[PDB]
């Protein structure tokens, strides 16, 4: 079997297979989605668990129409990992991150073992480093040409780069935002959008808290937001929790004034996906070249 | 059993487990074919004056083009049978608006016709994926689909909202029963049309009078504008103009902002990537544009 050394997150030299058959990954949305993706699924992940018992991959059926009810795929635990089960199904590879509580040197005793850290560079260095780790460049060269189409389709749609955009959330009485709002942030900034200098000028990666009398700093031509809705929840949440941030919001910007305050579903927005950025790019197009309002 | 009828009546002995398909259209056999996870080796395609060719929408919709992959371009017009045969192919797939008569390709492998007429997008892929052997990657597929449909459905009463699809077409408005891509997840996702459209039969379209529009009033109206050609969606704005000046009036869903337009590409695939597309746009357009 060829056989190749991949330096982990952990700067451990592992000695793992060029083309692994049976891994099992630690995490459903870090790494179980993107494994999904490059075609290569692990046989056992991490999952949640609902109160009756029920087990699923997180996002899995939503971005990718994976779940554990669907596929051969073994759940092998939400907290605390079945170590029986990891072993009963016969890995050539284990991938884990930083955040999950099995021990490195358990999981190393059973099969080649990496520890991937998406704090190193993100979601783009996530998926070059999975497909160096399982040989599925050749698919990663796909996703990454689907991608570039999509960003090219949103820039011939409009002039993007004279367009102002912010991403915002309520956050406990104020507005927090980030650098770059996951895939929708991620979405925007390639496609040229130009973002206050507020959010511009926080380090990349970071994000910060601002006052609700600072509205106004955070207003642009369009002002996305996100609302949850993995668990019952609709869009006329994050406007009340907007309303509970300060009533009136609306007009202090510009943009919930003129209609052109814009809400989208957090789940996929979160994702490190492929999957994810498409959903985006559309939504984008459509929400800012395709709403004409009186 | 490695025995296929297609959509010509046709008993054909075909391979179990193909491994190198040409595909004779890029829309209704290629995108298809992409997503199930068989690519064929060969493939019907697009050309530019300038003589480049392309697989239509293969680089939006699944990331693959010939540009960036071992598939050959076999042709756009005529096909080109001397490539097909180089390609070396177990199946051939064809479809009946192509002109290569079919005991040509015969001669060089076993060959199926697939008739999107019959059934479309659905009929099409469950065809392909038993020709292929491709049932589980279909059934991942279709489990997608499902959890996109309860994600808007859960997102919204769709049950109490209308929505309407319009094309300018020529000086009318031309309706469908189910507009592709964008009408069968507004179908799915359980929202109710104007009266004029649940009559129209199955797989049918019309034409109506420009003067008609109020008929085909909605919460909601979408419609199609064509990017692939350096087209914006102001320019569908100017269209309908030209059909009826100050149409917007004579829609309610237009004076109050809520005419939404969708790239048509898109809107128009038979594919899985589409109906996904089609689900996020009608969730945030619907429910996540609230206006003063
Ligand atoms: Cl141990
Ligand atoms: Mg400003």
């Amino acid at each position: 079997e060829p056989v190749q050394v991949f330096t982990d997150d952990l700067g451990r030299k592992v000695t793992v297979p060029a083309h692994p058959k049976r891994i099992v990954s630690l995490h459903d949305l870090d790494i179980t989605i993107p494994l999904i993706e490059l075609g290569v699924p692990p046989v056992a992940s991490h999952g949640r668990t609902r109160p009756d018992g029920s087990h699923f991959i997180r996002s899995g059926a939503l971005l990718t129409g994976v779940d554990f009810d669907n596929s051969s795929i073994a759940f092998i635990g939400t907290a605390d990992i079945d170590i029986e089960a990891i072993v009963a199904a016969k890995p050539d590879l284990i991938i884990t991150e930083p955040t999950r509580n099995t021990p490195i040197e358990r999981l190393e005793k059973i099969a080649p073992t990496v520890s991937i850290d998406h704090l190193k560079g993100g979601a783009p260095e996530i998926y070059r480093k999975l497909a160096e780790l399982t040989g599925t460049q050749s698919q990663l060269a796909i996703l990454e040409r689907r991608y570039q189409a999509q960003i090219n389709a949103l820039k011939a749609t409009l002039d993007s780069q004279k367009i102002t955009v912010s991403v915002i959330q309520a956050n406990q009485g104020k507005i927090n935002v980030m650098h770059s709002y996951h895939s929708l942030g991620r979405v925007l900034r390639d496609a040229g959008f130009r973002f206050p200098p507020l959010i511009e000028s926080i380090p990349e990666g970071g994000r910060m808290d601002v006052s609700a009398e600072r509205l106004p700093e955070l207003d642009a031509d369009f002002v996305f937001a996100t609302w949850r809705g993995d668990t019952g929840g609709k869009p006329q949440d994050e406007l009340a929790t907007m309303e509970k941030v300060m009533p009136g919001w609306c007009q202090f910007l510009t943009a919930c004034r003129s209609g052109r305050y814009v809400l989208i579903s957090r789940e996929e927005a979160i994702s490190n996906s492929f999957a994810s950025l498409g959903l985006m790019a559309a939504q984008i197009q459509s929400q800012i070249a395709g709403r004409p309002l009186p």
